[PDB]
């Protein structure tokens, strides 16, 4: 009393603008990390007031470019162009392990596979792969010859794919420890890369503002494309298995179907400011948006699923 509900939580207003965001697999709690190296945890609440920074950590010195909660809900796992990869408690964000040197450049990517296991890829192109129990990487693959921009996993757990700026599609055997094959390259970057219609496409962003599709094992060469009315595609999260959400350096982040192949239209917008990241709720009541206007946004994906369809 006063109880003060809103359709989504509230902004969060950041003093640094932020590449690294993730949402908890089970709580209401939002990550992020900022171009200064600091990581934030917020909870957030559709109650005006409940929405709030839990902790903060300046661990990092150099831009955070990823952030990740561990599945059980435990861990939060950043990366930095510090070169480092550290492993902060959920709790209160002190630091509990330092990797150094993790990478010879800046890293910029980061997708956690299983409770041990965890992928990094740097500005240059490398890619690594790491089991917290053994010391130095299972894997270091160069095969790519520009930053990696996003990565996504295969179900089986079996393929790690790579998007990247030489606008290639990457596909790498995890449990081989070994390169497959680059796809043909693209005239745009890839920005981003996520798996769609029950594991069977994989959709790629570009610099450009197409959306390459790729068949699963037919990653040598795309499907299908088809442009957005947009100049840039920087980040993807799928919603369903055939509608996904993008973010553009116009600001507008655009809900997408796939297959049909459609703009189904605009979910919201940081005002004329790029958007750098998205996230989706474990609930998957709310996509999550940082923008170079600063600011976290919050949307409701309730109105889409809804509408949506197979
Ligand atoms: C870079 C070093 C440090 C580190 C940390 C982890 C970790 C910790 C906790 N939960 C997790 N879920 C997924 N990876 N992962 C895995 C590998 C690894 O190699």
């Amino acid at each position: 009393a006063p109880t003060r509900i809103r359709d989504t939580p509230e902004d969060i207003v950041l003093e640094a603008p932020a590449s690294g965001l993730a949402f908890h697999p089970a709580r209401d709690l939002l990550a992020a990390g900022d171009v200064d190296g600091d990581v934030f945890v917020f909870s957030y609440s559709c109650q005006e007031g409940e929405t709030k920074e839990l902790w903060s950590s300046g661990h990092h010195l150099k831009a955070c470019r990823a952030v990740a909660f561990s599945e059980d809900g435990q861990k939060l796992i950043t990366v930095s162009k510090d070169k480092a990869i550290h492993v902060l408690d959920v709790e209160q964000g002190q630091l509990e392990r330092r990797v150094s040197k993790a990478h010879g450049a800046p890293i910029n990517s980061l997708l956690l596979v299983d409770e041990n296991v965890l992928a990094t890829g740097d500005d240059t192109g490398g890619i690594r792969l790491w089991d917290q129990r053994k010391e130095g990487p299972l894997m270091d693959m160069r095969q790519h010859e520009e930053y990696i921009a996003d990565m996504a996993l295969d179900p089986a757990k079996k393929l790690l794919l790579t998007a990247s700026g030489d606008g290639c599609l990457g596909i790498f055997n995890i449990k081989r420890r070994r390169f497959e094959l680059l796809s043909e390259p693209q005239s745009g970057d890839l920005t981003s890369v996520t798996l769609m219609k029950w594991g069977k496409k994989v959709a790629c962003g570009s610099s450009e503002g197409t959306i390459y599709l790729f068949n699963w094992n037919g990653f040598g060469a795309t499907s299908d494309r088809f442009a957005l009315r947009a100049e840039s595609i920087d980040c993807m999260v799928p919603v369903t298995e055939s509608l996904l959400c993008t973010g553009s350096t116009d600001g507008v982040i655009r809900a997408v179907n796939i297959l049909p192949n459609r703009v189904v239209g605009s979910v919201g917008q940081h005002t004329g400011e790029p958007v750098e990241e998205l996230a989706l709720s474990h609930c998957g009541r709310f996509l999550a948006s940082s923008g170079h206007d600063q600011r976290l946004k919050f949307w409701d994906m309730a109105q889409l699923r809804a509408v949506v369809v197979d």
